[PDB]
C-alpha cells in the first residue's frame, strides 16, 4: 500500500464579489506534483522522476474562523488544465465535481483517479492538457472581504515511474520596465502577475506559504532599503551589499500565503530601476545571516 | 518491487602514498539519506520524512583511464560509523565488506542490508554511531598521483516512514578569523576543513560535484573581486556589490567534484576580512544574474 | 440555468419535473430579519410592495434569516416552448417565477444563499439559438431585445442627451458592441458591479461610435451602472451584442 | 441520485466537556497539560521551549505525577496516547489550536503556516470546537532519562508542539489532556530529583544529575544581572550560588510568586540565596526569578526541588 | 518473432571537457522511427506508416580505438523527449537507464518497451514529448580529445499500424543571410545549426554518415567552385554550371559522420550569396553523373 | 457537426462509436469520373497532390462518380478532449 500525504494548499481568504484562485488565473493549482502550490512537500520528490500517477485525491476544507462571516467556499476539479477560469457564481454547478458550502463548515470532495503514466511538467510544454491531471479552481462569494476563513488541505497517493537527474528547484525571474516576471529553468513558485517595478520602486506578492531565501540582483544607480511585511515577517537577518551599479540583497522570510494589498518583499528608495533578478529556494530559519 | 537509484559519489584521484576519502576526514559517507555526498538526488526526498530504511545497497567503482596507471582503488563500508581511518594497508581488507582492484579496471560491492528503521540526521546528532547505516571509506594507495581515475556509483531502495515538513535545503555557514566553518541548519555540501580566511583573501574547496547558488557576505573594508578555481567554473553572470562594511556577491558555479590545490571559489584582494557568511542551494544553469 | 442554456438552444420543448428550493443560512443567531421565497404560476405579475402579499401568494416559505428553508414546487406534465425568437407574451412559454423577498435586516450583508434543483427533460431539436443579443434603445424609450437570449431585461438601461449605462446583473464575463449614434466621440468607464479585462479597445468615424469592451459581472448591486457611456452629445440610438465570452477574447494593444 | 445532496448542520453555541473522576484496585490517566492561549501572529507551546513537551516520564511537564514514581524504573513503554482538547469558549471567537506529535524529539517547530498541517499526525481544527488526536503505539521498551544522555532521541518517544495562531489573542481559550498507560521494567534504587544547572558568560543552561525542570532556553546572565523564565508550574526552592563581586537583590517576577521570605546572603565572593516560589506556567515577559543589581556575574548553580509552601525559611 | 535492425548511430568523438550529442543539440536522437539518425534503414519502412511500437532496444557501443587512450563514454535514455541536457557529471548516472564505461572497452544497455502506439514524425509537431518514445544522450567527458573513439549500434524489433502513402525521402532547407536552416518537408539528414553562409561563402557540415545527393541552388552573382571537406569525400562527378543569377551544382559525396573543424561540404569564391536550398536524397555510388 | 458544436461546448470527453460515410450519387451513367473517400488515423497530414496516394491510404473507398461508395471506420475506446482553448 502506498502513503497518504496531507498538504497545504491555500488559506483561504474571503471575497465580497465574486473571485476564483484568489489573486491568481487559471494557471496556479495544476494537478501536476510539480507544482509546490498543491505540493509543497511533494516537489521535492517529483524533481526525481519524469512520470507520475494519481491513486487517491481528496479534498478537506477545514475552517478557521468563528461562525458569524457569512461566505461560500466552493472547490471545483476539472478534466481539462486549459479551460478558462469560471465567470459567473452561477457556472459553479455546471461542473462534474464539486463541493460549495458555508465558509464555517467542513467539506469533503473525492477525485476519482486514473491509471494512465503522465509527464511531470519540467518545461515549456505547450499543451498542458494532456500532461496534467486537471485543474482545481477554489471560488468565494458573500462577503467577509480581509478575513483568513480557512485553508484547504490534499491527500495523495503518488507513484513514479522512471527517475531523472534532479529538476532544479530554485527559481530564476527577470522583470524589466514595462515587462513581468518571467520564469527561468522551473518551478514555479512565482506567477507573472506578482511584481511590479517602477522608476524606484519594487516590490513581490508572494502566496505559496513558506520560508524561503531571495537573491535580489537590482540594476540601479542609488541604494535603497529593503522592507518585508504584510504576508511575511523577516527571521531578521537580512544583510544587504552595494557596490557598482548592481544592487545586492539576500533576504530569508517566512510567507504566510494570505493575500493582502502591501507587497510581502518590497525594495524602496531608489533610483533608475532597470532590472530585477531573483532566485527562490525554500530554505529554513537556520539560513540566515550573522551580523 | 522498490526503484533503483543510481548516484554519483566521488570522483577518484589516485594518491602515491595512503588516502582514506581522498583527502577529506572520516566525516564525509555517512550512511545517512541525510547525506548529500552520497545521495545527491535523495536527500530531496529524505528532506521529507523522519524514519528510512535501507533494503539493497551496491558499489561499482568505474574507471575513467587508460590501462598505463598502475595504483589500487578499495572501497569499504564499516557497521560503525565512528571507526577511525584505515591507518595503514594491512587493516583495508579486513573489514566486513571490502572489494579492492586495480585502478584501470571495474569493481562491484554488495551490502547486506538490514530491516530496522533509523533516524535521519536532523540538525545535531553526537553519536552518530546508532543513527547512521554506516561508513564508506575509499583508500588510493600506490602511485596515480593526482589524475583523475574513474567514479564511483551508489544503488539504493529506500523506503521512509512517517513524514514530516521539508528540513533544509541551504546551509549557513560562518567563519572567523582562526576558527573554522561552522554550519547552522542546513546540509553538508560544505564540510568543516574545506575553507579558509586571512586577514585579506578567502577560499571554498567544494568536492560534491554539483551545481551551486552562494551567498558571500562578508565583513570587508575593501572591495575584492571573486574568482571560480580550477575545480569549478563559472557561469559568466557572477554579479556582486559593495555597500557598507559588508560585501555581497551571489554566484552560480558548476563543479566537477575533484580535487586540486586551487580553491574553488576564491575571494581576494581586499583587506580585514573578519566575518563571512554563506548559503549553498544547487542550482541549475538557470538562476544566473542576467546582466 | 447557465450551463444548460446552451444544452437548451439545441431543443425546442421542455418540461421541469423536480423544483426545489433550498435557501441555506451563512450567519449565526445574531443577526435579525426575514427571507422569503416565492412561485407565482404567473410569469408577467410584478412583486411585492408590500408585506401583505409576502406571506399568501400560493406557494411560500418564510421563516427568519439565520435558519434554513426548504420550498418545493409541484409540477405539471406539459411541453412548452423553449424561448427563442423572442415572444410578447411570455406566460404560456415560462413555468413562472421566483421571487425572493428581503425586508427588515440586517442591511448588506452576504446572509446565505439559494440553490436550485431541476430534472429538465427536451423534446425534439433545433439546430441551434444564436446566443447573441441585440438591444436597441431610443431617446425616452426602454430596451427592446431581439434574437435571443435574456442576458439584459428593459428595465436594466437609461440613456440621455449626453450619456448611457448598463446595469448588468447576471454575474458572467461578457463581451459588448456599443454602437451608439452620437455627433461627438466620448468614453466607456466600467462601474461597480464588473471590472475590465483592461484593454477595451473603441474607435470613433462617421455618425456612429463603436466599441467593444471585456468586463466581468458579478451581480451584486451598486448604485453606479457597470458599464456607462459618458461625455458625449446627442445620443439616439444605443445597439448591443453580447456574448459571454472568457478572459482570452480580449483586444491587444 | 439527484446528483446534488443537501446537507443540513446546525451549529449550536458553546460546546463543553465535563471531566469527572472515579477513581476505582491499589491504568488510564487523565492529565492536565497546558491552558491554551491564543495569539494573533504565530506561536508554538505557548511560549514555553521548542523542546519542552517530550515523551518520558520522567518528564515534569507531561507527568507531574508519574515522575516520582518513575525514579524507581529503568524501562517503560506507552500503549494508549489520546490528545483531547477541550474548548472553554463560545462560537464567537475565532482562531486554530493543532495539535502535533513528532517521531522525533529534537526537531524545531514551525515557524510557519506550512508545516502545521501535514505534519505526519496532527489534527487542526478551530478554537471553539473540540479535536481528539491519538498516536500508534510500539513495543520497544525505552530508558528513563537518568543521569542525561545527550543524544535524547532514542530515549523519548516524541514530542508535542500545540501551535495556535490568528486568535483571539491572549485569552484562556482551551485546555489540552492527555492519557497514558504506562508500565516500567526493572528497577533502580532512585533517582536524584533535584537539578543542577551551571552558566556561563556567553553560555547557555547545561544541565547535570536530572530531570528536565529547567531547559537550556529559559535562563539569561549579563555582566550584571540574572533571569530564569521557569515554565513548569510548581512550587519549587532554589539554591542559588552566584559568582559575582558585589551584592545584589532577587525579585519574584510575573509567573510566579514568593512565599515572601526569601533568605538570602553574602560573604566571600559566592552569593549564595534560597528561595520558595510557586509558578503558574503562563507566559509573562518578565524573569520569574531576577537578581539584578550585582557586578562581574560569571557563574551560577542552581538545585531545584519541587518543595511545598512549608519548607520556607523563617525570618 | 520479429526481426532484429542493428543499425549505425553515431561515431564517438571524444572530447575533454563535456559534451553531449558530440556537439549537436538535444534534437538529434529522437525515438521516432521518422529519425534518420538512429534509423538509417528502417526510416524507409517507417515513412509508409503512421503509427509504430517499440519492441526490443539494445545499444552496444564498439570501440574502434587501442587501449592508450583514456576517456569515458555514456549511454543514456530519457522518457522524455524534452528534457535539457546532462550538464554535469553527477547528472549523467542518475537517468532511468544509464551505462558509462571507458573508451576502449565494450559495453550494453538494454531500454524496456512499452505496449502504446504512438505517432511518427510528419512535418510538424511542437510537443515531441508525448509522440517520441524518448530521447538518447551521449556524453563523453574526459581525455580523448578529438580521436575517433568507437561507434555506437541500435537493435530493433518495430511493429507498425495503419497505412499511409509515403511522404519523404527529400529535404528542402533554406538559408537566408544571417538566418539559419529552416527545413521544409523532409527527414532530417541536416539539422539548424549544421550551415553557415557569409556575403561570399557556405558550408555544410553532415553527421549522420550516409551516400547523399546535393542539389545545391545559391542566388549568386559570380560563380564558385565546389570542394568537398575532411568528413566526406567525392565521387569524382560533381557536375556544376551557372547560367543566371542561380548557381545550380549537384553533388553525390559520401561522409563518414565523424566531426571535423572542416566543412563537409563548401561553396566558396563568389560574391553576394543570398540564399541557398537544398534538397538531399541519400543516393549510392551509382547515380553521379558520367563526365 | 453543425449542429452537435453546440452540445460539444458543454462537455470535455468524446468517444465516436459508429462511423459511415455514405456517398449518393445524383447523376445518370453518362458522366464519368471518380470520387474517393478517405480517412487519416492523423489529423495533421496534408492531401494528395498525386494519385498514387488515392487508392491506398489505410482505409478508402474509390469507385466511379455515378455508383453510390459506403465507407465505414472502425472505432476505439479511447476518450479525447473536445477541443477548447
Ligand atoms: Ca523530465
Ligand atoms: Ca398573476
Ligand atoms: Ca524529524
Ligand atoms: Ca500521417
Amino acid at each position: 500500500r502506498g502513503i497518504l500525504h496531507t498538504q497545504l494548499v491555500m488559506s483561504v481568504v474571503g471575497s465580497v464579489q465574486m473571485r476564483t484562485n484568489n489573486g491568481k488565473s487559471n494557471q496556479r493549482f495544476r494537478l501536476n506534483p510539480s507544482n509546490p502550490a498543491l505540493f509543497p512537500t511533494l516537489a521535492y520528490e517529483a524533481a526525481n522522476y519524469d512520470m507520475y500517477r494519481l491513486k487517491k485525491l481528496t479534498l478537506r476544507y477545514v475552517p478557521l474562523v468563528t461562525v458569524q462571516n457569512s461566505g461560500r467556499v466552493a472547490m471545483i476539479w476539472d478534466p481539462d488544465s486549459q479551460d478558462s477560469a469560471p465567470q459567473s457564481r452561477q457556472e459553479i454547478s455546471a461542473y462534474s465535481r464539486s463541493v460549495s458550502t458555508a465558509v464555517y463548515e467542513k467539506c469533503s470532495l473525492t477525485i476519482p483517479a486514473d491509471n494512465q503514466w503522465r509527464f511531470v511538467a519540467d518545461n515549456t510544454t505547450v499543451d498542458r492538457k494532456l500532461v496534467d491531471f486537471g485543474q482545481l479552481l477554489f471560488v468565494t462569494h458573500s462577503g467577509s472581504d480581509g478575513i483568513e476563513t480557512g485553508d484547504i488541505f490534499l491527500d495523495c497517493e503518488v507513484e513514479f515511474k522512471g527517475p531523472q537527474p534532479t529538476a532544479s528547484i530554485v527559481q530564476k525571474t527577470v522583470i524589466d520596465l514595462g515587462g513581468t516576471l518571467t520564469s527561468f529553468e522551473g518551478p514555479s513558485y512565482l506567477m507573472p502577475p506578482d511584481a511590479f517595478i517602477t522608476s524606484s520602486s519594487f516590490g513581490l506578492f508572494v502566496d505559496v506559504a513558506g520560508t524561503y531565501l531571495l537573491t535580489l540582483v537590482v540594476t540601479c544607480s542609488t541604494t535603497g532599503s529593503v522592507t518585508v511585511g504584510g504576508n511575511s515577517t523577516l527571521v531578521g537577518d537580512g544583510r544587504a551589499a552595494y557596490g557598482s551599479s548592481n544592487y545586492i540583497a539576500s533576504i530569508v522570510f517566512t510567507s504566510s500565503g494570505v493575500l493582502s494589498t502591501t507587497p510581502s518583499v518590497q525594495f524602496s528608495g531608489s533610483s533608475g530601476v532597470s532590472r530585477v533578478q531573483m532566485n527562490i529556494c525554500r530554505c529554513k530559519q537556520g539560513n540566515t545571516f550573522i551580523l
